[PDB]
């Protein structure tokens, strides 16, 4: 199936507990999966212009560790809560992907994470300020803006909204696209 062939690939990729005991700042984001309409989406927030750390900016679901997280994965699955009220029975961790050193002292640790079928968003006001969904076909073609550096532009179907990802959560998206989507017969 579409969701068993998406996980036995995404799989092959995982690199597990490898890195996740350095000694370095610790953040961690979900990568969420949605299947809708027969095809793999995923799930982006736009950040709260309110907040300390990247206000407005297009984020995966996330955040910093804190002393009550059993592991990373449950940073990410933390967070998601938080920010779209993703609850733990909605959310299966397929995988952790590879690490993004920043800053010389931090460690990002993102997880793919498949969406149950009855997760409705909602998102909390205080974190963010949208929710959306960007088909995972999309990364393969994206439409590119130079600003220099390659910035995507999303424009979405149902309300003509356009949507601006960039950085590693872009470098993410593709990551993820070319992992589930390369090499697949029609
Ligand atoms: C956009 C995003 O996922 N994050 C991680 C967790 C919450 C705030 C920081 C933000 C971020 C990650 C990586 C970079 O690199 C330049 C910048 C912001």
């Amino acid at each position: 199936s579409m969701l068993d062939d998406a996980k036995a690939r995404l799989r092959k990729y995982d690199i597990g507990g490898k890195y996740s005991h350095l000694p370095y700042n610790k953040y961690s984001v979900l990568l969420p999966l949605v299947a809708k309409e027969g095809k793999l989406h995923l799930l982006f927030t736009v950040r709260s212009e309110k907040l300390r750390r990247a206000p407005g900016e297009v984020c995966f679901p996330g955040g910093k560790r804190d002393p009550t997280d059993m592991d990373d994965a449950a940073t990410a699955l933390r967070e998601a809560q938080e920010e779209v009220g993703l609850r733990p029975h909605q959310v299966e961790v397929v995988c952790c992907l590879v690490p993004c050193l920043i800053d010389t002292d931090t460690l990002i640790t993102p997880f793919v994470g498949l969406i149950d079928h009855n997760f409705q968003a909602q998102p909390n006001p205080a974190e963010v300020k949208d929710v959306f969904l960007v088909p995972l076909a999309y990364f393969l073609h994206p439409q590119v803006h130079d600003q220099i550096n390659h910035i995507f532009e999303y424009t979405n179907p149902e309300d003509g909204v356009t949507y601006q990802i960039k950085g590693m959560t872009a470098n993410l998206a593709v990551l993820v696209a070319f992992i589930i989507l390369e090499k697949k017969p029609t």
